[PDB]
């Protein structure tokens, strides 16, 4: 029937049934099963002479199975198979008891604290991999809605990472009777029999006064809001992505009243989540749905201590009837406490609290939730080593490799801050061995950012002509901007020593240099190589007060057009053995004063032309006047004096 | 008198008096009224057959009024007027009770979670506007001492924001009986009935043994320090602003002993606050006063459970007398618990604990651990969108819009970090639509800081002729510094492909380029336009080994002073068409060897002066010699040979 | 013997024995001693008329000595010399009790909150200085393993800081009976009486059922891992330092089972610490050993309430016998509780729980959280003022003094991040007076990092020419890179106003400037000084369409070799006054057309050589023809016409 006449607990340790000489020694039989934390075994035997543990040879690390038997139900279907973890002995004054404590076959997930990174795997794939890796048989795994680009395990316990993953995906972290892992969606509450049933023809119906020893049901509108929004940033388009989801319905609870009424009956507020990064529409939609489920899970909180039945496993629909106006209907169980003890028969505490750990006190072993000191809430910045540069987008994006976290974690691409903008800007890409400063997006490890490279040992900067600081007043003297080899621009200012001042656009080998030197107001374009100054429509209009073009070997001046030497004063045109002027055309001279044509060797006045010597007077002072042709047209016969 | 004979609870639901058929059912009446958190109603009726909620037609959101009546006091002046929030049913083994839970008319402030920014409004103005937004009638609001400039509400429950503001301003939120907000200063403890009074002529005097059912009074010097300082940074002057305030007095407590004695009797310590940013003297002084009040509020902790009186409202002075040496005097109440229950008449728990909400549990429900991760202490950095760059100071300050927080929050000016210094440095302003990386001052949202622009999709860097990485080892090859436009300063170094090395300066049109090219040692000054090299005291002293000046269509050389062409070897002065040395002054030519003046058309020697040919030999050896004028001074008559 | 016949509590207040008229009034004597928190008295007298405190003249800050006496043990050995801290009264319905709470002398350490930096001192030296400054006598201090460079005190209580040091160094802060501070290693558990000794003879042996009133012994493998590793970064070599330490043994516990048996019987996991920066091998080794000890301290948790004995001081070995298989052996006590009360004799509660504070509830006052709101986890960044720019390595580091933390804290060198790399990069050193934006390593204060200088009031004397923003749409117009004094490179782009575009490499005083101007396709190498353009193997090959070389007061062209003026068109060679060609060598001329040599004054044709005139026609036409020597070789006699 619904209650029980006699109830027994059958416990098997190490695969063998409990010895007949030890079965009467058992007193308490506690089993606390939940969907948020691993279930707990507490088997308390009475050992007045302190000899039990020396006979069972029980050492933690042994398989133990606990089954309840109420009437003829529960002979098959063992309740929970797990592992003995801790031992306790209590001399409380009412009996020197020996307590064996156990955890679920799968508690090892909480035992292991891991760091890792998973690339291009679905959440169900992550669950499958982690579980097997931990030696736990896989039951049924439900594929999740969307894939993840890159997940990082930020130094957390396996159980907690998987638990949050299930929370974000609106799942349940089920661990069934035979120790099989399960990642299953919540069962709909409608499945349970109608409360209008007789209440005695099944074991999933609770009637007020029939088999409800203790009852605590609460329906509240503490933080029920109709709309919940989750927001994120899209970098491939620079878009503010957002998702608004309703919180007016809930699958786990059906009590004739919905949270939509709670939202309507008060002012229409809204809730915002600003604690996790998001990138794609799928992730934002999933987060919005998860937050809506979280908000709607607090609508009803139920806790019934009943005579029980061994079929009250977690995650099953249970109908609550004849309680009142807002408390009828169906619920989905979340935690079940099977209790055997002094003066108490087989007791079952069914607690429906959504995904919260209301059981074992809301605060539980903390402040209502774990706040580890080695969590993912990384404040400020850290240092990292670059491992990859092969960005498929050529935006300077660079992979990282944290050296204080793990030797196999290399993260994903991280955008690096650069002095650019909306319409383009300069880039200073990093090498494959730099040590760069890394910040984080809202503290999350999944989204690192690169600020710039640091300076440490074995990475001293390239040496320069002048030191970093000088002078008694001890101010900055040089402000260097440089590449990784020596192609540099220097902005230096000094009043001591060499008194170097100004700007210096140098080269790697110092062969090429543009010195804007203020110490002597001198522009020095120095080059141990070729020089080339060119224009298109006009050439350098050189000016000043002293010009000089002294180049060895050769000097060629070409015009391809009109050429002019205005001068303005004496033009001393020296030579070194030859002066030549080509027969370009009508060559003409002139002078406002004298005109002299001297030489050292034989002169001549050539030309197949009508030579002439125009003048108001002409006097050949030649020591000898020789003509080898007849002389004509002389006005008078030659006369001396 | 002081104690009472008969005590009643008058509760009105929905504005109508409690029905006569329901009044006997009420058993438990609990009212918990405090000055730190909203008060609570707990009305527990006995409903064995579970039919109450189906007859009263109670839906949360309905108005409820609770009044106590002790003797002939309290018929008027209702105690509290609030709203039903949650429902609870209990089967505890002592009756099937139905519980209605209520909160204050103004609990909605804790219900709403908001993001917003307030500009140039006083704290009292903030409270008034905000409360009027939430549909709560405004009582008396006391004007704030100092005004603010920019307050950000960083995704917080509204009541918590208001409470932090009130704690900053040494204030109190006593919602009145009639549900009216009161932002009021604490009532001074001096204005209280004298302790040496008869103890029976007033309802504000408690005597040990007269009516004090339970007493718990503690006076401690756990963390009493005489002086407390608060410090901040002033940016308009670079000033370390500080305020030291005393903690030797406290308005709320007067127990013949002051915290000054506690501070003096121990070593003279000091306390510092380093958790919030401050900018002005007013804010720092207010923070120092608030911290001093907070420290002095822990001097005395009092908890008296007495027979009570319906006039024991919060925020009223109460005189405690005949208790001992240090426990006499007057206090100001902070929380009051009115209780009706099984085997208990009307009882009043008066608790004085200053700010500390130690009521119910010292840990309350979080062990004094308020870390809701409501994105308040934003860790590390985040991304933001620039909205305003006006800067009334021209220092590059920029208004920041956060895309993951709100669509209407645009913040105040943020001092972007610039790679300069104190006496002047280069400025890189950002456009009106950038995406920048912003840190925060000690995590507070009120003081964002811009680190630099980021790179995302649809904002690619300016295209360049050479790729960002090349080779098999493929180290960094190019280090570009550029404006949003094409003006660039490239520092490039390559070993493969085109083997481009050196420094480049480009104007974006690829016309004006300065190439310090190291692959072939060269300086190239290219420009699709005019060139101009100028000096003041001397001109470019050009040098090298192969000079060339070849500009088409024009070449003008001007001196305005002495001109010299030293040469040193052959000077081939070619020409085409015309070559004329039009010497204004005295011309003169000389030769170390021969001298030749040829022509093709006609050779002419001119000059309006006596021409002269002078040398040992002046032979013609040409052709016919014609003279058209008399020949003179011939020594010998012409003779061949 | 082991139990006691009659037990008394001897208390001395103010150095004088408790008065005879007050000794019967004492009711409750409670002492709580431990190695994690200061010891406490909770003495409780019965004062029905509330007059005790007015006669003893007790004022907190008075010395009090407390001792238990069970049989004839402890008559001259005091248990705890401390100071009265807080007074307390009670009307609990069972008497009007007066309670005097006292704390051990070490409470002063928890009473002071300090900010400071300690320089080149061992941890033992730090403890000695802290204890001496706080007026506490120094007992025995054990020198620690290694020294530290700096240890900042990030606004923390002295006691918490010293406890952190003790936990780091595997040390305990037990305070002895006389009140003398000592900093001691835990006593080994092996140095205890054999578990199988007589039992009654030794006062350090507890037997199940003999004198164990209450017992709670727990042995668990909740988080037992064989190996624990600690990781850190070395900057003098760029190295990943790591230390793996075993957790298979523990000095404090010896119970026939070791944590190695817990680790082996499960999967071989590992644990990592990622919350504390580390620099040297010694520090990493110390951290690994400390974490291993912390993990192994949770193997056994013991709580024994026994018949009491005054020799059960903290930090002494105690042998636990005849309990079972895994619970025999020895323990090192961690906290002791001496209790005298109503209907209760002298009770001693021994608690062995490692370094954890499992003594108070399960979460003390604030378990899990214990995050001082004013803690060391600095989120995001802050502002700081440079105080020293020197560097023993010249890598650009700098010391930073914080203006919101302390006036005497200047920190260590911070590796400022700037655009460098593995093989060298540019550096911008910071001046002494700069204000820089400083991040933090993992939030820890000990490792600040400088990002870059900020801008504030009277901090931007760049004094640039063009404004930082112009226009209606008013995008960024200028991108300045400059030096503290003015030597600058500007990348400016405008469309309105003066319409300036291009690049400008300027100087401090603007005398020297290289303008790449794009509004007018021009290169302006302007300089109020000398100019020098030089080459090595070839000279500037100037080109374009209009050459102009116009320099006043001088113009010198030198070749040192062949010189050529190709020309190609008219060559106008004017002269203000005088012109000349030197007698270099075989000077020659030529003309494709006419040839004219005119002058305004005395002409001549010099040359001490065989002058000649050659042509088919030699028509020398003038106004006369004078020869000063005889004519010869005339072909015919002169003839008119």
């Amino acid at each position: 029937v619904r209650p029980s006449f006699s109830s027994i607990v059958e416990v098997k340790i190490g695969g063998a049934k409990l010895p007949d000489t030890i079965a009467p020694m058992l007193t308490d039989g506690w089993v606390d099963q939940g969907v948020n934390v691993p279930a707990a075994f507490r088997l308390t035997f009475r050992d007045p002479y302190h000899r039990l543990l020396g006979d069972l040879n029980v050492q933690f690390g042994t398989k133990v199975v606990i089954t309840p038997i109420a009437d003829g139900q529960g002979k098959n279907n063992p309740l929970l198979t797990g592992e003995v973890t801790g031992l306790e002995t209590d001399y409380d004054g009412t009996g020197s008891f020996t307590v064996i404590r156990g955890y679920d076959y799968g508690h090892r997930l909480m035992r292991q604290r891991r760091v890792a990174a998973y690339r291009n795997q679905k959440a169900s794939d992550i669950a499958r991999k982690l579980v097997q890796m931990d030696g736990v048989s896989v039951g049924r795994i439900q594929p999740t809605k969307g894939t993840y680009a890159f997940i990082a395990q930020p130094n957390v316990t396996d159980w907690d990472f998987l638990a949050r993953l299930a929370d974000e995906n609106k799942m349940i972290m089920y661990l069934d009777s035979k120790g099989k892992f399960r990642f299953v969606t919540p069962k709909p509450s409608a499945g349970a029999p109608s409360p209008n049933t007789d209440g005695d023809q099944s074991a999933f119906v609770l009637q007020a006064g029939h088999d409800i020893l203790r009852l605590r049901a609460a329906v509240t509108a503490a933080d029920q809001i109709g709309k919940v929004e989750s927001r994120g940033w899209n970098v491939t388009t620079k878009k503010k992505i957002t998702e608004i989801a309703p919180a007016t319905t809930d699958p786990g609870i059906s009590i004739k009243w919905t949270p939509g009424t709670a939202a309507g009956k008060f002012k229409p507020g809204k809730l915002v989540e600003t604690a996790n990064p998001y990138d794609k529409q799928d992730e934002v939609q999933n987060a919005a749905k998860a937050l809506a489920s979280d908000v709607t899970a607090s609508f009803s909180e139920l806790e019934v201590a009943a005579n029980g039945h061994p079929d009250l496993r977690p995650g099953v629909p249970v109908a609550l009837s004849d309680v009142g106006t807002p408390f009828e209907g169906k619920y989905t169980v979340t935690s079940v406490r099977h209790h055997f003890g002094d003066g108490v028969a087989y007791e079952s505490w069914i607690t429906v609290s959504g995904r919260q750990w209301r059981s074992l006190y809301g605060l539980a072993s903390g402040g209502g939730g774990s706040d580890p000191a080695s969590a993912t809430r990384l404040p400020s910045v850290a240092n990292a080593i670059v491992t990859d540069v092969q960005d498929p987008l050529k935006q300077g994006r660079v992979k990282l490799q944290f050296p204080w976290l793990d030797d196999t974690y290399v993260s994903d691409w991280a955008r690096s801050v650069q002095m650019g903008g909306v319409a383009g800007g300069g880039i200073f890409p990093m090498d494959v061995g730099d040590e760069v400063l890394v910040a984080f997006d809202r503290g999350a490890l999944d989204h690192p950012f690169v600020i710039g490279g640091l300076y440490n040992g074995r990475d001293v900067p390239t040496k320069s002509d002048v030191p970093l600081h000088d002078g008694l007043k001890k101010k900055a003297v040089r402000h260097t901007l440089s590449d990784r080899q020596g192609n540099r621009v220097d902005l230096l200012s000094q009043r001591t020593g060499g008194r170097k001042q100004g700007v210096r656009i140098a080269s790697g080998n110092d062969k090429l240099t543009i010195n804007l030197d203020r110490t002597k107001t001198e522009i020095t374009v120095d080059s141990k190589g070729s020089v080339s100054i060119t224009g298109s429509r006009s050439v350098s209009v050189d000016a000043g007060t002293d010009l000089s073009l002294s180049a060895r070997r050769s000097l060629t001046i070409k015009s391809g057009g009109p050429l002019s030497i205005q001068g303005g004063s004496t033009i001393n045109m020296r030579s070194g053995g030859l002066v030549g002027v080509n027969a370009g055309g009508a060559l003409n001279l002139g002078a406002g004063g004298a005109a002299t044509l001297s030489a050292g060797a034989a002169t001549t006045i050539s030309g197949t032309v009508n030579v002439q010597i125009n003048s108001v007077m002409t006097r050949v002072i030649g020591a000898t006047f020789e003509v080898k042709t007849p002389i004509f047209k002389v006005a008078t016969i030659p006369v001396p004096g």
